[PDB]
Formats: C-alpha cells, sequence, structure tokens
RNA sequence: ACGAGAACAUGCGCGACAUUCCGAAGAACGCUGAAGCG
C-alpha cells in the first residue's frame, strides 16, 4: 500500500563531498570522503498510500 | 462326347464440402547500497 516515486532530479550545485568524522568520544579524521546531497536542499517525492491499510 | 459350350461383377463415378487450435490472463510481490571503524 504505501509506494514512493523516485525523487525529482537534484540540482548538481546541491552536490558535494563531505569527510565522514567518527566520534568514540574524540573526533577522528579518517578516510572517508562521499559525494552528499549539502544541508538545506529540498528534495521531492510522490507517496500513494490506502486508506484502509496506512 | 461332363445341364454342357463360350461369357471380366463390370462401366461412370475426388472421402468431399463448411470450419481462425482460439477465448480470459500485468513477469510482479516483498526488498534503504548498507553495517562496523580502524
Amino acid at each position: 500500500s504505501l509506494s514512493i516515486s523516485d525523487s525529482l532530479p537534484i540540482d548538481p550545485k546541491n552536490l558535494a563531498i563531505y569527510q565522514k568524522i567518527d566520534i568514540n568520544k574524540e573526533l577522528k579524521p579518517m578516510p572517508l570522503y562521499r559525494e552528499c546531497v549539502n544541508v538545506g536542499t529540498t528534495v521531492e517525492f510522490t507517496m500513494k498510500i490506502n486508506s484502509d491499510d496506512w
């Protein structure tokens, strides 16, 4: 009953590389860099559900 | 010097005519590219 559409395409301006920092009671730089959507971005999906189940 | 002697169970003729192997039917149901962080 739950359906999620794929998102509307994300503008490339909203993509940037971030570095992941593990925190085991202290910040620790690590060889993690990933392409991520920058904060403040709005993403649009279309959701269809039935009244009975959800 | 046989109820006998001759004497083709034969001739012309199509197993043929009319016919949809179709009718109904979602290859889809569920499923985070993610977990640990050395």
